[PDB]
């Protein structure tokens, strides 16, 4: 029910993040259990939590594409990429940090989808 919201915020939040380098990228992604097998591409968005719900509504969102919503309001972010051939651990991540609008699937005005096509 609210499963969807729980697991974006697992998967691609990170209020307050410790030095957004490769290291970085490489602790988060086990922390958050996304390394078996390693997840090839995922972000995370900084800041509150209120401005990403707000993408659901007009405050801070439009409809994108197909039933998607583009933020109005940039974030930070951090993208972590897998390098190395192996799909399993030990995870190697290069981090990008980066800070523009994102895009989001919503369910009930909250996020449940990160579109991480923007950040390949």
């Amino acid at each position: 029910d609210n499963s969807r919201y729980t697991h974006f915020l697992t998967q691609h939040y990170d209020a307050k993040p410790q030095g957004r380098d490769d290291r970085y990228c490489e602790s988060i992604m086990r922390r958050r259990g996304l390394t078996s097998p390693c997840k090839d591409i995922n972000t995370f968005i900084h800041g509150n939590k209120r401005s990403i719900k707000a993408i659901c509504e007009n405050k801070n969102g439009n409809p994108h594409r197909e039933n998607l919503r583009i933020s109005k309001s940039s974030f930070q972010v951090t993208t972590c990429k897998l390098h190395g051939g192996s799909p399993w651990p030990p995870c190697q991540y290069r981090a990008t940090a980066g800070f523009r609008n994102i895009v989001v699937a919503c369910e009930n005005g909250l996020p449940v989808h990160l579109d991480q096509s923007i950040f390949r």
